[PDB]
């Protein structure tokens, strides 16, 4: 089916004017294009992408820490198994660590290798050369990186890492690599393997050159295909690293976007889109996420959210501590995702109802310990659960004032009549009452 190599939404920017155009906001968060494409993004704002090229990194800071993936160089679109004989889904990507300094003279002398490889003239597969991609860099520290940061403040509000529209600016506090930005940089071949995004935030991937990208997108309706694929070859779909084989997909009748990204080309990738990436060229990237104030953005959220804690996966968004965020201080208008949060926040209460009640109703104190605000959302040790409220704490880590947090399971699991641990408590029950009671259906014409 020509159905199944479909078109990219594509859209081509001149100028400011273009970019700032209403429609092109609507157009990236309509849940019927998986992927959009903003060609010409850079040039059109005068974006200056010279302050994240490789020279300007080592200059400022040449000590930062670089995660490096040791990979096979495969040839186009396939990935073989090391003796060459048959194509697989799993990959080769193995870990370690260095320094932007160490990387940029590995950058830049395989550029100058490969030159002169060009210039000596002239198992089905195979065998294949080894290359380092470095991945995840850290720009966190406005510090550290005052200039790049404000230079990503120039994009429209909808892209930026900080906006009144951004669900991720309205969690309070930091959550890496999500509402901060990371960097790539890469040689040829540098892969970065099939994944959704953290709980399936959108997000957006900027090509700071020279090089091209190319990318290979799926639609977030077909996950459940590619996960029965991974368990099949015996993969971990939300921990391996994993590539696609495209004849295996063709033949289940999945349709796969595939595209080239040029330097200063925006690519923008939509809630739950599944998608993996490869360098053609010499080249960095930046990337970040971006939660838009959609139903379908919080109902993929939620979704990725339960499924993370059936599959024992931590969820780096807290959306428990997230949906009281937006009903303490966004007005939201439609009312479909309306709908969805006041009945997470429902759910919410009456859980905590039932187990408050439990606790007095078997003698357990529950003591007053308030909150510190701005205070992140806490996880338990033990599971790496959301906690929200009632938080479990051993008499020694209390005495001591550590507060080490566990949920109620993994603090019965160790101690059958919680008789080891002291119930804390951030939020009155009637003040959390008021918040869900006064949490109402906004108007808007729009
Ligand atoms: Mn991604
Ligand atoms: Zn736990």
């Amino acid at each position: 089916k020509d159905k199944l190599n479909p078109p990219t939404p594509s859209i081509y920017l001149e100028n400011k004017r273009d970019a700032f155009f209403p429609p092109l906001h609507q157009f990236c968060t309509n849940p019927k294009n998986p992927v959009t494409v903003i060609r010409g993004l850079a040039g059109a704002l005068k974006l200056d992408l010279g302050l994240f090229s490789t020279k300007t990194l080592v200059e400022a800071n040449n000590e930062h820490m670089v995660e490096v993936r040791t990979q096979l160089l495969q040839p186009a679109d396939e990935n073989w198994d090391p003796t060459g004989t048959k194509k697989i889904w799993r990959c080769e990507s193995n870990r370690s660590h260095t320094t932007i300094a160490k990387y940029a003279q590995y950058q830049a002398s395989s550029f100058q290798e490969s030159l002169r490889e060009e210039n000596e003239k002239r198992r089905r597969k195979g065998p294949f050369k080894t290359i380092k991609f470095g991945t995840n860099i850290d720009l966190s520290d406005n510090k550290k990186w005052k200039l790049q940061l404000h230079e990503l403040t120039k994009l429209p509000a909808f892209a930026r890492v900080v906006s009144a529209g951004n669900l991720l600016t309205h969690v309070g506090h930091t959550i890496l690599g999500m509402n901060t930005v990371q960097l790539y940089m890469k040689v040829p071949g540098s892969r970065t393997p099939g994944h959704q995004e953290n709980n399936n935030f959108c997000s957006v991937n900027i090509n700071i050159g020279p090089g091209d990208c190319e990318w290979f997108v799926v639609p977030e309706d077909y996950w459940g295909v590619l996960n029965d694929f991974c368990e099949k070859n015996n993969l971990n779909f939300l921990m391996s690293s994993w590539w696609p084989n495209l004849e295996d997909l063709y033949e289940a009748n999945v349709p796969v976007y595939r595209f080239i990204q040029r330097p200063g080309d925006l690519v923008w990738i939509n809630a739950g889109t599944v998608h993996w990436v490869q360098a053609v060229g010499w080249c960095n990237n930046i990337a970040w996420n971006v939660g838009p104030l959609t139903a379908c953005q919080y109902k993929l959220a939620v979704e990725r959210y339960e499924w993370n804690k059936l599959k024992s996966v931590k969820s780096p968004v807290p959306m428990v501590h997230l949906s009281w965020n937006m009903a303490r201080n966004i007005k939201v208008s439609d009312p479909k995702l309306f709908e969805m949060i006041k009945y997470c926040l429902l759910k919410i209460l009456k859980q905590y109802q039932t187990l408050r009640e439990a606790l007095v109703a078997a003698g357990k104190e529950v003591i007053w310990h308030g909150r510190t605000n701005d205070e992140p959302a806490h996880y338990c040790s033990i599971c790496e659960v959301e906690v929200f409220n009632l938080l479990f704490v051993t008499n020694e880590s209390n005495t001591q004032k550590t507060y080490i947090v566990h949920c109620h399971d993994c603090a019965r699991k160790t101690s059958k009549s919680l008789e080891n641990f002291v119930v804390l408590e951030q939020y009155k029950m009637e003040d959390l009452i008021q918040v869900y009671d006064q949490f109402t259906l906004a108007l808007s014409l729009s």
